[PDB]
């Protein structure tokens, strides 16, 4: 292919001509992306341009996560790639990478912000989520920082997961194990999420917009009650156990006067999510299966995926190690088709 230069956001982009049209529309995780039209299929598409993703062994390493996890992912409500390009002609050249997916023109906050939502448009909204987070759950992936800016949604509500498995950010969506820095903890973190999410969504008001960790954990435990001696076995610093355990006690909150006139089956939903023990939240699966997505559920369509070897987390390799590895992937990579779904 034929490159053409560019300067977008300050810097030179080098891209096919097979992507025209550029312009800005916000940074991403590692890198700042920009929409484009596909002029082989007359698709629209979002670039992403990593920013220096060999300049350590720490950029190194999550170029390398990256495009591994991104080759994976074939859900259609998780960012998956459509190509993958570098202006290199060899692996001595190799200091940039592009990655390429549909383009979603906006972020759940761009729903939330102008519209009240009705009832059987949330329901859509989270199923969406929901159905991406079994999918990538599966896996072994797990999203951990899961928010609405994280959500790429289309024109027509469509949504994906994006910066899974991967400057100041909001905690107000972190499950509490996360942003407390318990021990342990599972896949359900994404679930905390997800409530919080839902809630915003009919309500239209953060749930728990704490201003430090401290006042959001108030919040939280103010809906959800004192937990017991049972969850101070998850914390490592004795301070932090001591002053949850010197909190005044706090009832849990009946959750159908906090949401008052929302559909019983999102309350009911919403208790089983904003639960503080990981091991007794909802998973995705189980919320798929809720009564509350019932016009949306379709057991045919909610698949898992493949097996997903992530041996390498655990390898210390040289940077020219990772820039390699990084190289192989790009080479070996395989566009799907344009077209691959069949009617029901
Ligand atoms: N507009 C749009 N459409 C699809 C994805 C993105 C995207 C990507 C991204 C990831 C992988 C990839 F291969 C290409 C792009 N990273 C962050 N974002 C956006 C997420 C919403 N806020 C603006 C940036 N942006
Ligand atoms: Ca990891
Ligand atoms: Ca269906
Ligand atoms: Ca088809
Ligand atoms: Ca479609
Ligand atoms: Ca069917
Ligand atoms: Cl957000
Ligand atoms: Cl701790």
């Amino acid at each position: 292919p034929t490159f053409y230069r560019q300067e977008l956001n300050k810097t030179i982009w080098e891209v096919p001509e097979r992507y025209q049209n550029l312009s800005p529309v916000g940074s991403g995780a590692y890198g700042s992306v920009c929409a484009a039209f596909d002029t082989k299929t007359g698709h629209r598409v979002a670039v992403k341009k990593l920013s220096r993703p060999f300049q350590s062994i720490i950029h190194a390493k999550r170029t390398y996560r990256e495009l591994r996890l991104l080759k994976h992912m074939k859900h259609e409500n998780v960012i998956g790639l459509l190509d993958v390009f570098t202006p290199a002609r060899s692996l001595e050249e190799f200091n940039d990478v592009y990655l390429v997916t549909h383009l979603m023109g906006a972020d759940l906050n761009n729903i939330v912000k102008c519209q009240k939502l009705t009832d059987d448009h949330v329901q859509f909204l989270i199923y969406q989520i929901l159905r991406g987070l079994k999918y990538i759950h599966s896996a072994d992936i797990i999203h951990r920082d899961l928010k609405p800016s994280n959500l790429a949604v289309n024109e027509d509500s469509e949504l994906k997961i994006l910066d899974f498995g991967l400057y100041v950010a909001t905690r107000w969506y972190r499950a509490p194990e996360i942003m407390l820095n318990w021990m342990h903890y599972n896949q359900t973190v994404d679930i905390w999420s997800v409530g919080c999410i839902m809630a915003e969504l009919l309500t239209g008001r953060t749930l728990f917009p704490g201003t430090d960790h401290i006042d959001q954990l108030k919040l939280i435990l103010r809906l959800v009650g004192t937990p017991g001696a049972e969850l101070l076995k998850k914390i490592s610093s004795e301070s932090a156990r001591n002053y949850i355990q010197s909190l005044a006690q706090m009832p849990k909150m009946n959750f159908a006067n906090v949401f008052i006139g929302a559909n019983p089956l999102a309350v009911d939903l919403l208790e089983k999510m904003l639960v503080l023990d990981s091991d007794k939240r909802i998973t995705a699966a189980q919320a798929l299966a809720h009564a509350y997505f019932a016009q949306y559920h379709d057991p045919d369509d909610e698949p898992v995926a493949d097996p997903y070897d992530q041996s390498f987390e655990s390898r210390d390799l040289l940077i020219d190690e990772w820039k390699s590895l990084t190289y192989d992937e790009v080479i070996s990579f395989v566009p799907p088709p344009l077209d691959q779904e069949e009617m029901e």
